Formats: C-alpha cells, sequence, structure tokens
C-alpha cells in the first residue's frame, strides 16, 4: 500500500518521498537528522484512519542528499519552508495538515504564516530558539568525530527511548552516521535565529497545536512553554524528548489523528 | 550566628537560626522541614546586608515538639500561619520569604494572606497536582518509608547526588524520622491548597517563580502557565527540587538580588 519513490523539483532537489493512503492530506517534516524512516509504524496507523500521508527525507540527508549545497548549508526555517513548499507542488497536495519536530517545528511555523492558503493546521513540537554554544562548536570538528558525538548524544541523552532508537536498525544508523556532520554544519548555528517566534501577536488565533517532550530538561524548551502561553495557542506534553515517533510511535500516531480531526471539525 | 528554641502560643516548640542584621530574610524550608540544608546560603546572603531567619517545620526535625494538628492535614494556610507565629515570637514585622515546594505554596499563601508582612516572596516547584505514587506511600509502614523516599530524594529530584550526600549522617538521620510524618501529612492535602486557582489574585504582586532547570518538564510545566498567565517574573536556577543543597552559591546570588530588586521597587 505504500509508494516509495523519487521526485525533482525546479530548486534541484531530488526528494525521497513515501505516501500511503486516501483522504486529507497530512505531511510529516523531519527533525534536523533529515530521516523519514523514523515514522515508518506511525505512517500505516494514521493513513488506516483515513488520510493520505507523505513524508520525505530533506535536502541534503539519507536519500534526498542529490540537492546543491545552498539546501544544506546556512539553513533557517524560512529556506526549509520554501523547499516543503515545492514538494507539495510536484506532489499536486493543495491543503494540507503538518507535524514537525524541531527545525521541522521552526518549519511548519514558518509553512502556516507564509502559505497560509496552504496549511489546514500545524503541529510543531520543542522549537528551537537558542544558539547553543556546544552543538555549534561540533561544526569546525573533522566528520569522524562529529558523527560518533552525536550519535551518542542521540543514543544516551535526547532518545527518550534508547531501546527503541537502537532499533531502528543498522541501515537508519548508517544514514544518519552520514547525516551528523551535514546537520553539524547547516542547522545549529543558523537554524534558532531564523525561530518565526519573534511576534507573538503573529500567532494569537492561528491553527497551532505546540507541544514539548514530557522528559526533556525543563531548561531546554522552557521558552516555547511561555511564547505559546503569551500568544494563546495550545501547549501540551508528548511521552519521551525529541523523537515521541520513535520512543512512543502509537501515542504520536493517535496525536497526530486527532489533532487533525479536531481541525477538520472546526473547518466544517 | 545564633542557634535556638522558641514557643509560640499555638503549642509549637521551634528551633530557629538567624544571622545578620539589615532588612529580614525569612527561608522556609520544603516539606522535610529541616533547615541545616540552608548552612552554607545563610552566611552568604546575611554577609551582604540581611538579618537572615530560619527554623525547621513543625513535628520535623528539632520542631518535633508540636500538636498533631500542625503536621497532619496539612495546607499552605495552615503553614502559613505557623510561620507568622514564630515571625510574630521573633518580632520580624516586614520579610523577604522564600520557599520551595510545600514551601513554595506557604510563601505565596504568606504573600496574599498578609500582605502587610511580606516584602516580596520568591516561590520555587509550587506543587499543584495530587500524585497517586506519593498519596500511596503514606499508608506503608514507617522503616519502608523511610527506605524508599531516601532514595527518591537521592536518585530522582536531589539535582546534586553528591552535595545531597555531603549533607552528613547527623542530617539523613533526622530526615529519616521526617519521611513518614511528611508523608502521611503533606502530599494528599498540599496539592489541592495550592493558592494558584485565582490567576488574578497573583497579577501585580511581589512575586517571583523559578523552577529546576534540569527538572522534567512535565513536573512544574503547570507553574510555567500559570506564571505566564499572571503576568508574574518566572526563571530558572539550576538543579532541581533543592537548589539550595546542589548549587548553594547561586542560590546565595539569587536570593541577594531578588531581595536588593524588591528594596529599590520599595522607595
Ligand atoms: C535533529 C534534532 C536533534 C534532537 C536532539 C536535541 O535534543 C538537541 C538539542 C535541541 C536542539 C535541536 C536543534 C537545534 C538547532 O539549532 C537546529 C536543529 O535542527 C535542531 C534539531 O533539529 O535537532
Ligand atoms: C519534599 C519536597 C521535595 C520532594 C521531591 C519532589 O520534587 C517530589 C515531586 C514534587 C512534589 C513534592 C511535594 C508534593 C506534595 O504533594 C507535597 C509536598 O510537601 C511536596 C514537597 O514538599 O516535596
Amino acid at each position: 500500500m505504500r509508494t516509495r519513490s523519487t521526485i525533482s523539483t525546479p530548486n534541484g532537489i531530488t526528494w525521497y518521498y513515501e505516501q500511503e493512503g486516501t483522504g486529507p492530506d497530512i505531511v510529516l517534516v523531519p527533525d534536523g537528522l533529515g530521516e523519514c524512516q523514523m515514522f515508518d509504524s506511525s505512517v500505516s496507523q494514521i493513513a488506516a484512519q483515513g488520510f493520505r500521508v507523505t513524508t520525505f527525507d530533506m535536502p541534503g540527508m539519507s536519500r534526498s542528499a542529490k540537492a546543491p549545497a545552498e539546501t544544506y548549508t546556512e539553513v533557517t526555517a524560512q529556506k526549509l519552508a520554501s523547499y516543503v513548499i515545492s514538494i507539495l507542488d510536484a506532489l499536486d497536495i493543495k491543503h494540507a495538515t503538518v507535524w514537525g519536530c524541531s527545525s521541522g517545528a521552526s518549519t511548519v511555523v514558518a509553512l502556516l504564516l507564509g502559505y497560509p492558503d496552504r496549511i489546514r493546521n500545524a503541529m510543531c513540537h520543542e522549537l528551537p530558539t537558542k544558539l547553543l554554544d556546544h552543538l555549534s562548536n561540533t561544526a569546525v570538528l573533522e566528520d569522524e568525530e562529529i558523527s560518533n558525538i552525536l550519535a551518542n548524544v542521540m543514543l544516551n541523552d535526547v532518545s527518550g527511548g534508547s531501546e527503541a532508537w537502537q532499533a531502528l536498525g543498522v541501515e537508519v544508523h548508517a544514514r544518519l552516521h552520514k547525516n551528523y556532520p551535514v546537520w553539524a554544519r547547516g542547522y545549529p548555528r543558523t537554524i534558532p535565529p531564523s525561530a518565526p517566534v519573534q511576534d507573538v501577536e503573529a500567532l494569537r488565533g492561528k491553527p497551532l497545536d505546540w507541544t514539548v517532550g514530557a522528559a526533556t530538561p525543563t531548561e531546554s524548551f522552557f521558552d516555547n512553554i511561555v511564547t505559546a502561553t503569551k500568544a494563546g495557542v495550545n501547549i501540551g506534553l508528548l511521552p519521551g524528548m525529541a523523537f515521541p515517533y520513535v520512543s512512543h510511535p502509537d501515542v504520536f500516531a493517535k496525536y497526530v489523528v486527532e489533532t487533525t480531526q479536531k481541525h477538520l471539525w472546526n473547518s466544517s
């Protein structure tokens, strides 16, 4: 039942993408690691509730690595938003519900403010608004040190379930190995200052549902909870940390289905 | 530093410590009721021109001589009246107050209930939700409550296992006796008594709110939402529930700078 293919956009990207189901469109935008295999279990469960679910590897990452250096260096929310609009255009998806975590969160808030005709509703999780010294310092190391550093962060620190992280399998971890240096050089220095949450009055009234990981240290996304509350945006918790779609895929799929159904009710 | 006892008309015999001269700062303990956790910070705060007072809480540690009403069905409003009682006995008429956990509930009830006595309040990690796993501990035997909660404090909420163990055997022996008292008196009655149900009563008050930097987001998520809705200053301290144990110099600086900010805004 699942389409696994490639499609080329006039910005020079050859995207790897996957697609399952029929009904209203839901688009799962990956985190900075740009790896859409992490959504595998959830794509099926969500599509089974009467939706067409699309996801993709992000430009320069995993199977979407045939792309111009412009698409994976000095990356901003506003760039990533324009690239997602290009693949939606190429797949004839006119109106979409969107999910994003981390740099994906910045992207989906950028899609909702920048292309409101295209976005039914956005789900953002743990939107990075602060430069982090220790992530930025990795950008200057050698490829194999970055990979060994960030691989152990993901496994031991921020996976929110190391068993489920490992069970992604050898083939996934070999793609992630290659993505770590690309991400370290292109993302942590430029993503946070691009965060589209400078203007709280721009967020008020929009179809946005904001989450943070229940197990994440409070300091990491404290700023997200303050901004959502000041803007009157629905803000809540998912289990786990930065990868609820890996650590708790059934709770993640249920959240995406119920949030989308609530906005289909309020459309009508 | 004065280390002494004092009796109040409500039948509590308080153990208390007091150091320095200048405007009054009162350090209210967390639910475990042990004021030795403030020992280093009391000196640093007092050296900056303050009179610093702390005390063991009713029925805990060296304030154990007290009526059973003082450590059963405990609410913020009850603890607020007992703090006022020892403040009256020490002739402290205007004070800055710190409190963590059930202490945080106490200092917000102090600020609302007795506005003429309280210059400003610092509240840390105010418990607003019943926790079934904590409520259920109270119906076990003493020695299994102590073994269990001694382990929770160290591994889950200390925010610094080495500084927690460095408190020493004398302190850990008092905590050992306190756990059953705390288990039976606090976790089932403190959260429903949280004085944060009315957001509008908080707006414009001299209240400074913190949460622990390393605490899981789910624990005090509700505090950040409430503070933000009421326009109350909300920020972080390093560690978890015991910043005065895990990061005592950062704790002292926070208490001094907050109090100095409110002395300026007074005049
Ligand atoms: C891929 C996830 C890793 C989650 C670990 C995550 O817990 C590491 C700390 C939080 C920051 C994530 C982040 C920061 C940036 O400046 C840019 C980004 O693209 C991310 C990001 O997408 O991070
Ligand atoms: C002893 C402190 C810190 C305990 C760890 C503390 O971080 C355990 C989880 C947070 C709740 C603490 C708590 C809850 C209540 O219902 C009543 C209370 O008096 C407390 C309380 O004072 O907790």
